[PDB]
């Protein structure tokens, strides 16, 4: 079914993907500290896996993502404008026929 | 050839494997960095990847390395004391004999 516009229901859901990725590396994450009998620089190790991990979603998923949004709001401007104008035309069009 | 103990030369060529070691993901990380223009977070997450090649390389070379060291330290000195005792026997042994 075409729905001309994106709902805020699927808005709210389609931004939960960084979010639940991120929750998942945490959660993998915390099960690893878990195991405090653990070797420092095991922990070091682990540390910069997280770090390369979370810089791959964001260069990958959340900057693409916000990057869609930015260009979004731009093509969203330039319909509302055009729509804008349109509208004045029609509504001069109709009014002065009475 | 039975070389009995330990030359200075090979244990100054052995601390060299982890100098090369680090030296390679030295000149690798500097070659990376050539085309300075380049993404920040992939910037952070070539650092992180530097960092967890060199904590795998501290965890499986260096590590074991000096621990290997240590215990040679140790044997060293328990294989002194040993012989220590068994000169004192034979010094004994010669001197009650003829």
């Amino acid at each position: 079914v075409p729905h001309i516009t994106i709902g805020k229901v699927c808005l709210e859901s389609a931004v939960e993907l960084p979010k639940i990725l991120c929750q998942e590396e945490q959660d993998a994450y915390r099960r690893i500290h878990s195991l405090t009998h653990l070797d420092s620089v095991t922990k070091i190790h682990n540390g910069s896996v997280f770090t390369k991990n979370l810089c791959s979603q964001m260069s990958a998923v959340s900057g693409p993502l916000l990057q869609w949004l930015e260009d979004r709001l731009e093509q969203n401007q330039q319909h509302l404008q055009e729509l804008q104008q349109e509208k004045e035309e029609l509504m001069e069009e109709l009014s002065s026929l009475e």
